[PDB]
């Protein structure tokens, strides 16, 4: 039985092939476990109080007619269930469900090519060798989040070996081109 | 499409014109997004765990007949939400929503030339070039907060450009003169 | 119109009168706003991420017949607010709500007597000179926490004063007998 | 009366007999205050912001079809009631309850003899001394969670001392075989 982590803490894994392996290249949109979800890929630049946060920058009408240039939407990380404190040894994939409280509710991958937006991540997280405090972001626009696609696995196992040619890799799968909002609605009058 | 965040990181942003451009001078009431709002602005003395807490600071006599010189009591800015975990690079208007638990619940137009308050802001976070744990406050009493008002924007775009010698700016704008607990008493009764 | 902060954020209060202004005495069980509370205050040794916390420390059986030499349970001190991170300036009483979540839910001025069990704080803030990582701690035995009592007062207005000699005095004013497990029953049956 | 902590903050603890007491070698499950609960013993290498989380790591397939090699999942031990912040001077065991929203939820004590997983520990708190940084992890395979299994005490009272020499030490106690999914639906139809 190969563990992962040793009981004095020890991580045992392989990690094999500039900071391009510390965030995914590209962020996906599709089904995980029964819901629709904003993913892409954190690995390291190879965990003290390691945080992920992450915000939807955009251009915006209020309803009482205020045009705000440059609009910040809180997107949900794991905030609410301690998710987002993140045990970063090997690549994770972080995953927003879209929800009636994401700022992506209604977004659908026909809306995609109209809307434009911009998700900043933030990680933050003391280093391993001087416990010092470091910052990474990153950001991905509109055409940056593949809607219909999936992240290829880059974990295996006499090693848990880390491939990392596949970090920034996705492929298509079968996804409802249906925005999370329209789902419900459907669901309502389609029952 | 210029993005504000590069894919690495930095921040593709253009700041033009003794510490005077941290906090707004003034914070105002008004409506945003269909909510009655407390909103004043915050810059930088131009985020590693930047973050925003507000406390309200007023003499207050108990339903026990206890008399409080100075009791504090919370102005929720984000901490349910996690939108109090500033990304600050650009200025952003902090926003307080005014709910039936808010201190500010039954605040009119009308009590506001009675009332005596003192709005307390505390921002906090390491810096950026040694990540030092710094703190900037800021107060805003009663007769600076204007009912009635909005801040003018600050950003526009071939650069991200941040005009600050608009950052203290507001102006009126149409703003029902009730409370929002006033306003929950009217809606229920002129229903 | 005296502030108690200035717009650039330096404090407007003199302090006047070993580390024993730090925690009150004292701790005192009574009602404020409706509630019945469990009260201390708080100083200084005279902000940055000052954070306050309280455990229940005694020994108690389970249903399942485990003695627990000394259990710790949680005391809620505005962790679900925000309250517990303290603008630690002037003295403060912390207040802990008592309701059917917390450890004294069932203790009333009878069981008072009987109860044997430690109150510990915890308080946690970097320091002002040095921003450095600092950990004060505090108790309070059952004999220690006053039933009946309320703290006098310690700030005033031609300058923001702190009268320390006041700091750990208490005193008698009409409370409840009840707990306020009893108190929901009698009103219950009562009505 | 002999007080666990002194009104000053000094603790009145005595340690009695390489880093093999600062985590239990086993975790149990068994039954507390009407709950079957994961748990586990956190001791020291012998609090400032002394946090502790705990994450499952399993493969598992979604019902989307995709098998993920090595999926993390949250362990509630305390975040949602601040729990989690420990006051840690002498040993104290760390409570999972399982609920539906733990990943345990469908574990019985025979599915365990099936299911391969491990539990990861994650304890940070500045140190004592210096106040520094640090970080100690541990785990915990499928083998060493021990289902009908209670930890000793070791702790008691002229002086309150900690036996390290029972640190480890677990028994066996007449636990039901159910999980506790199980146990919600044979209530409901057992009723």
């Amino acid at each position: 039985i190969q563990r992962y982590v040793r009981k004095d803490g020890k991580c045992n894994v392989h990690h094999g092939n500039a900071e391009t392996l510390v965030f995914s290249t590209h962020a996906v949109i599709s089904m995980r476990d029964g819901k629709l979800c904003l993913m892409f890929r954190v690995g390291d630049l190879r965990i003290v109080e390691a945080s992920i946060r992450a915000k939807l920058i955009k251009s915006k009408q209020t309803s009482e007619g205020e045009f705000i240039p440059l609009n910040q939407t809180d997107i949900n990380v794991g905030y609410y269930t301690g998710d987002d404190r993140l045990f970063l040894v090997s690549p994770l994939i972080i995953s927003h469900e879209i929800n009636q409280q994401s700022p992506f509710w209604e977004i659908s991958k026909a809306q995609l090519p109209k809307e434009e937006l911009e998700i900043v991540v933030i990680l933050e997280g003391m280093v391993e060798a001087t416990g010092m405090t470091c910052q990474a972001r990153s950001s991905y626009i509109t055409s940056e989040i593949l809607w219909g696609y999936r992240f290829t696995p880059v974990l295996t196992l006499g090693f848990y070996e880390v491939d990392y040619n596949s970090f920034h890799e996705t492929y298509e799968t079968s996804t409802p081109s249906l925005s999370a909002k329209e789902l419900a609605e459907l669901a309502n009058r389609a029952e």
